[PDB]
């Protein structure tokens, strides 16, 4: 839902988007990695190639994997996006600009922690 969901006029680590149910459909390629806990989620990495594959921001609204992740591969980011999707109270927020592919938008933020 591209039309005004997250607010730029917000405090560092608060609330984001409106009822994003149920986003899961497609995210390319995955592997297995050891547990690396955080504040709200984990530090999932596809440690598979030297040059980065995916920068894993595990949002407040996701289920981090333990040893699983080798049965579908093509588009398996287990657990949907439902409700609020909050933000840990330390990481900052900076800038947004939209893309063209179908129905969704790409976002970037600077994680100062």
């Amino acid at each position: 839902l591209a039309a005004w969901v997250e607010k730029e006029a917000y405090k560092p680590g608060e609330i984001l988007a409106e009822l994003p149910e149920p986003y899961l459909f497609r995210a390319e390629e995955e592997g297995v990695v050891e547990l690396k806990e955080l504040e709200e989620g984990a530090f999932l990495v596809l440690r598979r190639e030297d040059e980065p594959v995916a920068t894993y921001f595990l949002p407040v609204g996701m289920t981090p994997l333990v040893v699983h992740g080798e049965i579908v591969e093509k588009g398996q980011p287990l657990a949907e996006a439902k409700g609020l999707l909050r933000m840990p109270r330390q990481v900052r927020a900076a800038q947004v600009e939209a893309e063209e592919e179908g129905e969704t938008v790409y976002l970037t933020l600077f994680l100062e922690w």
